[PDB]
């Protein structure tokens, strides 16, 4: 995250780290037994990190618990991103409490205007690289869908949105993938992509969650 604050511990409870021997995308929990990370971020032997802060040191409020089966969307299109989503169950259930705690999707989808809280462990600089090791915050606004199209034509689709500032100077960035995009208390989009990190005129594209509810609610009830 570039021009963010640091949340403070545990003050984004629904956050996740995925880590295979380091910590390499977010997520957010969305029950006792599951994850909505992003598609991009599919990857084989996933430990999923609950309660966490800083992520280099256990801090006494972590659950790391493994994952049992991954599920990407069947229309994931690797190389448009378009459908970048994916679910994530696990072997166990999480202990919600305080600090684990499930954000709730959507019932409709949300306005352009809408600020929203991005967070993750990502890089720091537009122009170089500093990976934290707590977590970063953002408030950043949905832009309009023609503000997106503009800065990235030809690559947007129904299912994504843009949001950011066009000046520049904050956004999400690698590192960031598949974290959150909660407005107004509901999980709105995952981190998917951009071009670089805070330029001019290339906000952050986000899976627009709202699209995806009934899949989502599906796919649970039935695995
Ligand atoms: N500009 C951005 N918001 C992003 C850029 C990247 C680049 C790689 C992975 C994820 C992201 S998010
Ligand atoms: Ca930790």
């Amino acid at each position: 995250i570039v021009g963010g604050y640091t949340c403070g511990a545990n003050t984004v409870p629904y956050q996740v780290s995925l880590n295979s021997g380091y910590h390499f995308c977010g997520g957010s929990l969305i029950n006792s037994q599951w994850v909505v990370s992003a598609a991009h971020c599919y990857k084989s032997g996933i430990q999923v990190r609950l309660g966490e802060d800083n992520i280099n040191v256990v801090e006494g409020n972590e659950q790391f618990i493994s994952a049992s089966k991954s599920i990407v969307h069947p229309s994931y299109n690797s190389n448009t991103l378009n459908n970048d989503i994916m679910l994530i169950k696990l072997k166990s259930a999480a202990s919600l409490n305080s600090r684990v705690a499930s954000i709730s999707l959507p019932t409709s989808c949300a306005s352009a205007g809408t600020q929203c809280l991005i967070s993750g462990w990502g890089n720091t600089k537009s122009s170089g690289t500093s990976y934290p090791d707590v977590l970063k915050c953002l408030k950043a606004p949905i832009l309009s869908d023609s503000s997106c199209k503009s800065a990235y034509p030809g690559q947007i689709t129904s299912n994504m949105f843009c949001a950011g500032y066009l000046e520049g100077g904050k956004d999400s960035c690698q590192g960031d993938s598949g974290g959150p995009v909660v407005c107004s208390g509901k999980l709105q989009g995952i981190v998917s992509w951009g071009s670089g990190c805070a330029q001019k005129n290339k906000p952050g594209v986000y899976t627009k969650v709202c699209n995806y509810v009934s899949w989502i609610k599906q796919t649970i009830a039935s695995n």
